[PDB]
């Protein structure tokens, strides 16, 4: 499906956090081998980021604004859900979460 | 602060039906930390947000723009994603509350007038 706001999310939201200095750690899963985190799937039991978000815009996933927005609300909560409210990684997630939350106030209404 | 059609709609859409909702009674005032018995809620959490605050602040047209407003919704919830263990039934709340602020949110009159 192709509605005006999924291609707002698309070419307005999407573009602008992608480009982001702070997005580099959002841009693909969370790889938890690679990291040394062995309990991150027993606790993130939804992994999401922001490659799969893209691949799924891209390849006409979502049927609504609603179920994309979704997709970013639960990558930024799975970050602050797992990791410590000191971790550099919450600071970067809430950076890009007002950038969102930004956009989204201009997104069309359909 | 002004008065923005986009404003009137958080306050008339958006806070009307999280204000009460079922899971709404533990956001609608600030965390009461003394009575909570929680001496490092104030030492994690350096700027609490409630809807309470969030309404009063409408009512009293304390924001100049919708994005003001939508980032102390952003606040409040984040700040029991942060402060609270994964399993906290507190965190299953605010995911319920957050995911009707969001569904609300992408019906809002795209532009902001006065
Ligand atoms: C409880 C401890 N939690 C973590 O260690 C932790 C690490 C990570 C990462 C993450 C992902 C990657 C790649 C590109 C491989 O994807 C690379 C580095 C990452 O983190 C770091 C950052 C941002 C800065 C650093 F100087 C060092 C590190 C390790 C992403 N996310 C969303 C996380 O939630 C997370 N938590
Ligand atoms: C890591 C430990 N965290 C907590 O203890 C914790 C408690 C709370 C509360 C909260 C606030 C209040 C009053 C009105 C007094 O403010 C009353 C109860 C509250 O929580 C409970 C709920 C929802 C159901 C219960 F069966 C029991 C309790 C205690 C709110 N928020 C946003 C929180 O983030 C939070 N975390």
């Amino acid at each position: 499906r192709v509605t005006n706001q999924l291609q707002y999310l698309h070419k307005v939201v999407m573009k602008a956090l992608w480009k982001h200095q702070f997005a580099w750690p959002f841009r693909q899963p969370v790889d938890a081998v690679k990291l040394g985190l062995p309990d991150y799937h027993k606790i993130i039991k939804q992994p999401m980021d922001m490659g799969t978000i893209k691949r799924r815009l891209e390849n006409n996933y979502y049927w609504a604004a609603s179920e994309c927005m979704q997709d970013f609300n639960t990558m930024f909560t799975n970050c602050y859900i797992y990791n410590k409210p000191t971790d550099d990684i919450v600071l970067m997630a809430q950076t890009l979460e007002k950038i969102f939350l930004q956009k989204v106030a201009s997104m069309p209404q359909e």
